[PDB]
């Protein structure tokens, strides 16, 4: 239990909810955070244990995908810092690939917006008459790129992607987004909960290997919806956030997100509420006890 601190690690970068930091030249340490956003804000309240299920839902994820991954030693690994013990993982640093790969199985958001103004999502004509939460056969390749700080991605098409990282790294990225999030899709589907979508952020190794890196199939990376009682037609319900995006917008809150300004802190009960539906997805997906998973509680 001989671990070396936070501070002795350089601070490389990172976003809202998570962190980044230098190990040596060649591994990083990729730390997950207690604090969601939603509505576009980070909010004051931390869901107690978020880090750690959203980090065991990625290690799970790595296991069952036979695909390259950052993964650079197991979860207890003395390199890890007890303070972000479970919330944390060692993984070597890889050339990010600037493209966020997006796989949908069903038609909401941007992509549903896109469609509904044009016909068409991220180069792909669909047929007509679908509409919200629309089951989406086959799923599709919706690539984006990462615009200014704060505002939402832009869509894109294939031949953008091409034009980012080449054509043949392009195809490769296309082929593995889509029959990863389709295996996924499965698995999670068998259990009673719908992946509408997700995304990955790839890397390439110094062999020239594209790895899968950053969160995979966590409800930070993902849409996850209840299948009990999917409808499509209608907006579905956020599996893990729908308790602290019902609270902002009800009559408690004293909120209006349509003025969006920063939204004021969660009751507790709703906080500890949201990190039982992680528990629940997460254990319902994996099939393991998030009461086995590694750090404090
Ligand atoms: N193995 C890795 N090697 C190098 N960089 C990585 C690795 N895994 C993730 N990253 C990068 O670290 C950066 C910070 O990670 P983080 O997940 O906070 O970014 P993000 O997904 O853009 O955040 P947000 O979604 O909140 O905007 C990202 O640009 C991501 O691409
Ligand atoms: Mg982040």
């Amino acid at each position: 239990s001989m671990r070396p601190s936070l501070s002795d690690y350089q601070h490389v970068a990172s976003g809202k909810v998570r962190e980044l930091y230098r190990v040596d030249d060649e591994h990083l340490l990729f730390v997950a955070t207690d604090r969601i956003s939603a509505f576009d804000f980070v909010l004051d309240t931390p869901i107690p244990d978020k880090g750690r299920i959203l980090t065991a839902m990625s290690v799970f994820f790595f296991g069952l995908l036979t695909v390259p991954n950052h993964l650079a030693g197991p979860p207890d690994d003395p390199r890890i810092p007890e303070e972000v013990l479970g919330r944390a993982l060692l993984v070597r640093r890889l050339d990010m690939l600037p493209v966020e790969c997006v796989a949908r199985g069903y038609l909401t958001g941007s992509g549903l917006l896109d469609y509904q103004r044009t016909g068409a999502v991220c180069g792909h004509v669909l047929p007509q008459g679908l509409g919200e939460a629309s089951r989406l056969d086959p799923p599709l390749f919706t690539p984006a790129t990462k615009a200014d700080i704060g505002e939402h991605d832009m869509n894109v098409d294939f031949a953008a992607v091409v034009g980012l990282v080449g054509a043949v790294r392009a195809n490769q990225l296309r082929d593995e987004t889509i029959k990863i999030y389709t295996r996924a899709a499965a698995h999670a589907l068998h259990k009673g909960i719908i992946l509408a979508d997700t995304k990955f952020e790839f890397g390439v190794d110094i062999e020239g290997n594209l790895v899968l890196a950053d969160e995979v199939f966590t409800p930070d990376s993902s849409r996850y919806w209840d299948a009990a009682h999917y409808q499509p037609g209608v907006v579905q319900d956020s599996f893990d956030k729908q308790f602290v995006r019902n609270w902002l917008t009800g009559p408690e809150s004293g909120w209006d997100r349509a003025s969006d300004t920063p939204p004021p802190p969660l009751p507790d009960e709703v906080a500890v509420a949201t990190r039982e539906r992680y528990i629940e997805a997460y254990e319902r997906i994996s099939g393991l006890s998030f009461s086995d998973w590694i750090g404090p509680s």
